[PDB]
């Protein structure tokens, strides 16, 4: 028949100085189930390398080691991990425990990396910890336990997956005489229950506890020989301790990884909040700058929407410097607008003049801008009437005091819901009857904020201003038929009619396009100086995750020796980085929101901030990608660690 | 007389569960110089607490401990540090060494904090390491040494400041039988030389190496008693080992802190380059943005530097057409300039007209801008003549073909060094003789470009263009009067002289002023989106330093135990952060430079980058301040650690 542990011709060469050295010189050994073995030797003998190979933490590399008939010489890390989970459990001199978890958690870890019900492993965990006398200390964390207590914890952990072969590296080397007697007694009782126990030690008095003492020096076994410890008379073995034993599952273990990362974040908070804080600052700056640019383009377009579509406007210079030069040198007259009206390219034309007067309705008064306009004006500027009607050509000609108001004026005087149409307000000293209401241009506030009122320009000029000239003339170019050449033919036409070239011309579509270009581009470059430099300046996640790997290299080694797959470590650290970046992106979004509603307070009427709902989705996605990226290299470096070198590193 | 170590009724309490517990009950001890003492007890007895107090790492809270007649009960941390450096040296179970330093360095550390010459301490370090058999291993790092070898290193370290009282925790607890005999024999040999040695242990077989065995349980000494070890005959001495005992020094401690921070940086490289890298990106982005803005303001001012200082320009005209229906409406005539000349506010006036023609000198062809101007023109635009003279009022009147050239045209045709004055080139079909050379408006060597040439405006209008009108008229404002009132009187004046308001005017000083305002504030905002978001988003230095304090807590404890002052730890980590920020702030400056010389290629004439030499100084200063700010909190957290808790944390 075949023994459990079958060692044939193990040669382990570790290279040193462009040459190889044999730490194991061709050892043959056979250990059957249930046997109590102490491998004893001095430092450099090869005892601990031999144990590493026995524990499937290392390969022969020349020879054969068969665990229950399975050769490990060619096996790959996850296969050796399988053998660890099924057959082996470990105990170390300094009794490595996870400072984050508790006793029950440390005990659970091996069950976690195997397939286990989270309820069931709580049952076995608390059960084993109770058998070993820690029942009251179940919830204690390693910093809260003594040396002996921690070593008993790691015993329970080794027994979680059944402890078929328990490998103890100098288990009493760290702790005192009493807890040493207890650890040794617990092991001997476990062997009495049938556990194969192999303890490696440099102390002969320690090796006395075994029934079989193998002695190793300079990579060869010099002695192996039966032994009966004398304390078997001391301990009659009264109180019995017997405790022997790609679709689907990656969901389950990935969930486990989520709680591993989550509780590890909860353990270390301050560092989570700082690394996360960089990303909060980053996403906040990104969304703040992008949304500020979007809202400022939107604002300055709706603020300049006072022009309209396909509208060429015609101005004058000053012509002042005296009040005689007013009636002299102001040459733009409504006759010019009438002339423009008969042109083939003009769909609509209006003159315009304005004055500020006190608008009174009943007891309420206010200050309003009164705009003398043609009845065509609402067509050219593109205003749509909420309720009423415009004037007529008849009413423009007859100097009607019919008046049109905008939504803001309705809000001012008629807040009662009383229909303003038909109501007679007074503008200055001139009464007016409201024939219509207009919904204005702007999206948000803007600069208006101002009460607009429209009367026929004839009535404003004659009844109010007392002037023969027009402030400016707006035209809607029909068909968009040579929209630029219309402006040119307009200046040619009025320059003929005037004595000289008296008139400035302003193209609305070109002004809008220029504003959109400049705002869009500068929002792009400023937002790049935010995004690229900041979020890319959030590499610190990578750095802190690298230092988190170097920190936990022992934790990683213990995880692997307890049966962690490389995939399991990688998923743990990727899920940690991903989760930190995701949550810190959510807080970056919220900081950007509240910060933006703060920036709406500031005096800029040109500055507004508009949050694109597809820049928020892009924010979450990009933050999570920062997690998956930086973010990656440490999560892979951890899973690629050598569990031997990882376990012994300090 | 009084013995070295005098303990009288020391009671050491710790709070447990909202109540106090006595770990040390009233203990009396007297240890004279030269005694070999083993304090032996089990875990919880109070033995290691008693040692901590003996080592001046902790205070009794009840009672007295006098080191050579000096009560430590009320002493402050730097005072206890003094006593450590003067009297004590330490040895720990796991033989704590600094993985960064070598054997010689670890041995030096106590001498380092004791104010010793690096030459002298190198001698004593190598001497002690040779005495203990490490002479060949002198340069090895702890990772390169065996357990016994490392413990021998820490022995030499304890002997550095003289090892009057050597306090050993379990010295053999980590290491095997042979190296145990070696370490323990070395101790007995040191006591033979007169070293007071106190070794605390949980193992009686270890305690028997001492001549005096004190035994302690539940905070009291149950036994104290002489002992003669049997190994005194087994150890015969063939090699007696006897090695017993203003403005200045703060600069020394800063030098040491600089050296060790530097070597620690050299130890961990990837961490350093990543931590820096954020600040390299940050400083690069700030200096790039500010220098881009300064250079773009520099260009957009030099692009509008085609105007003068205190220079009002007068334009007109848009549409094409006939000689009748267009040229009749061109009202700018040199007569307008003559009228302006007699005004009190006008220092100089020139009209201006331009045409592009092919300039030929000998075999060279080129294309030049030909500017009809008044002889006053160089006065108003502020051009200075490199060599020759301007025209005369007679030559302007007489349609002279005398011509003035700028530096660029000289560079083109006369690159032979041939004096251009007197030479006859031809402009188009019109020959001209050069009477003068002008140094242009350029700020920088990329602004100027095109070849300017100036003839009297009369000659250009009549001989070339065939037009009666002037493209525009430039006016320099005398008295340095109000340029706005100048515009007002100019527009009134030419508006009266013309039929109507025919003329547009540009104020040069106001345009320049506006460009400077908007560019400056704009770049301040964008550079704030760099700095505020980036360098402040470079908190990660603080985080890495903070976890670097965590990882080094044992290193910090050992340093304090060898005599480190809190100030010394503070200087170490604060100087580390400072150097991390400064180095890489310089690399951020260099990255910004190279990026700027990249942007000088790929960018147009509006984008240029000009690096202010007072923005680089500000870069170094600000980076170092980021060090002194963010690095501080960790550097303080390290210096405030309890050496007891720091040593036993893991």
């Amino acid at each position: 028949k075949q023994a459990l542990l079958e060692v044939s011709n193990l040669v382990r060469e570790f290279p040193a100085g462009e040459s190889t050295i044999q730490i194991l010189k061709g050892i043959d050994l056979t250990i059957y189930e249930g046997e109590l073995v102490a491998i004893v030797g001095q430092s450099g003998s090869g005892k601990s390398t031999l144990m590493n190979i026995l524990g499937c933490l290392d390969r022969p590399t020349s020879g054969s080691y068969k665990v229950n008939g399975q050769e490990t010489g060619k096996l790959e890390p996850d296969q050796l991990a399988q053998l660890r989970r099924e057959y082996f459990g470990f105990i170390f001199q300094r009794y490595h425990l996870l400072g984050d978890l508790s006793a029950e958690g440390n005990v659970e870890v091996p069950a976690v990396y195997a397939g286990v019900t989270p309820a069931d492993r709580k049952q076995r965990a608390t059960a084993l910890l109770t058998e070993l006398g820690l029942g009251t200390k179940t919830q204690n964390r390693p910093s809260q336990l003594s040396g002996g207590q921690q070593q008993r914890v790691s015993i329970a952990r080794a027994l979680m997956n059944g402890g078929d072969v328990i490998l103890a590296d100098e288990p009493t080397g760290a702790l005192d005489s009493h807890s040493g007697v207890e650890v040794m007694r617990i092991l001997r009782e476990l062997n009495a229950a049938g556990h194969t126990i192999i303890l490696v030690t440099h102390d002969m008095q320690v090796a006395k506890n075994a029934t079989r003492i193998i002695e190793i020096s300079d990579g060869e076994i010099i002695s192996d020989r039966p032994n009966v410890p004398d304390q078997s008379l001391e301990e009659v073995k009264s109180d019995p301790d017997a405790a022997p034993a790609a679709w689907r599952s990656t969901l389950d273990r990935l969930s486990e990884a989520f709680q591993m990362a989550l509780l590890s974040m909860n353990a270390h908070r301050m560092r989570t909040f700082l690394t996360m804080l960089g990303i909060i600052i980053g996403i906040a700056s990104v969304v703040t700058v992008v949304a500020l640019g979007n809202g400022s383009q939107q604002q300055i377009l709706s603020n300049i929407s006072s022009l309209g579509t396909n509208t060429i406007t015609v101005f004058q210079g000053r012509g002042f410097g005296d009040n005689s030069k007013t009636a002299n040198f102001k040459t733009l007259v409504p006759a010019d607008a009438d002339a423009l009206m008969t042109q083939p390219y003009v769909s609509a034309v209006s003159p315009m003049v304005s004055t500020s007067k006190t608008m009174r309705y009943q007891q309420n008064e206010a200050n309003a801008t009164i705009n003398g306009v043609s009845n065509d004006y609402f067509d050219v500027k593109g205003l749509v009437f909420k309720d009423g009607q415009t004037f007529d050509q008849r009413s423009v000609r007859d100097r009607s005091q019919d008046v049109v108001i905008d939504t803001n004026t309705q809000k001012q005087f008629f807040s009662d819901g009383t229909n303003p149409i038909g109501q007679v307000v007074l503008l200055g000293s001139v009464p007016a009857r409201i024939i219509g209401i207009v919904e204005p241009q702007t999206s948000g506030m803007g600069s208006d904020d101002t009460l607009n009122v429209y009367m026929p320009y004839t009535t404003v000029m004659s009844r109010m201003l007392g002037q023969a000239h027009v402030r400016n003339i707006v035209v809607r170019i029909n068909d968009k038929y040579s929209t630029s050449a219309a402006e040119n033919a307009i200046v040619n036409l009025l320059t003929q009619r005037h004595g000289a070239q008296d008139i400035f011309t302003m193209n609305s579509d070109s002004i809008r396009q220029t504003i959109e270009k400049t705002t869009s581009t500068m929002t792009l470059l400023v937002s790049a100086i935010a995004v690229i430099s900041l979020v890319v300046g959030g590499i610190g996640v990578m750095n802190i995750m690298l230092v988190s790997v170097t920190e936990r290299t022992q934790e990683i080694g213990v995880r692997m020796a307890v049966g962690a797959r490389q995939s399991d470590i990688l998923q743990q650290f990727l899920i940690e980085a991903i989760l930190v970046c995701l949550i810190g992106g959510v807080l970056g979004v919220l900081l950007s929101l509240g910060l933006g509603q703060l920036i709406n307070k500031f005096a800029g009427g040109n500055f507004a901030v508009a949050y694109s709902t597809t820049s928020i989705v892009a924010a979450f996605v990009c933050s999570t990608l920062i997690g998956v990226v930086f973010g990656f290299l440490p999560a892979k470096n951890a899973a690629k660690l050598d569990p031997v070198a990882a376990l012994s590193r300090e």
